[PDB]
């Protein structure tokens, strides 16, 4: 494919309450700034978080950031909450067709 | 699997030039009218043709059309030129992840 790959790293991760957390996002492809974290946990909206890479959304914890350009994006929780148990997508929107990565699954204890 | 199913059909034809073609999508959800095509051909970057399901995006050629909304969308070529080999896709815009179909490979026969 030209396809943009977005791929996210670690696929997979338990961290503790309080622990910063820091995940990774790397598109194939230089997307410029136009980057979407999400976070979808289960049978549930996905919450748009940080948009345009590092624009937190309204209503959204200071402790979500993210950040970087071109192909090397960071999503960082500063401290983390339980409220927080959640798989976090990326999902570029620079170039069709706009694909996401499959996710950081971020679990507890 | 919440995430919204993009599918087409069909999913490639043969059609002669100066045929009307019609080519259809489907959302497994109702995603209102936040539907893009785009062209694909092999090589290049995609080329977007529609957008909000019926808007021709400009400089993109009239023969070219959209409709529909809610779940059925379609996809219209009123005189297929030589030029127009290439896959058309559909993509949604409405909800998170932005998912989009595996395409319509349209060959001249």
């Amino acid at each position: 494919a030209t396809d943009i790959q977005m791929t996210q790293s670690p696929s997979s991760l338990s961290a503790s309450v309080g622990d910063r957390v820091t995940i990774t996002c790397q598109a194939s492809q230089d997307i410029n700034n136009y980057l979407i974290w999400y976070q979808q946990k289960p049978g549930q909206a996905p919450k748009l978080l940080i948009y345009d890479a590092s624009t937190l959304e309204t209503g959204v914890p200071s402790r979500f950031s993210g950040s970087g350009s071109g192909t090397e994006f960071t999503f960082t929780i500063s401290s983390l909450q339980p409220e927080d148990l959640a798989t976090y997508h990326c999902q570029q929107y620079d170039n069709l067709p706009y694909t996401f990565g499959q996710g950081t699954k971020l679990e507890i204890k």
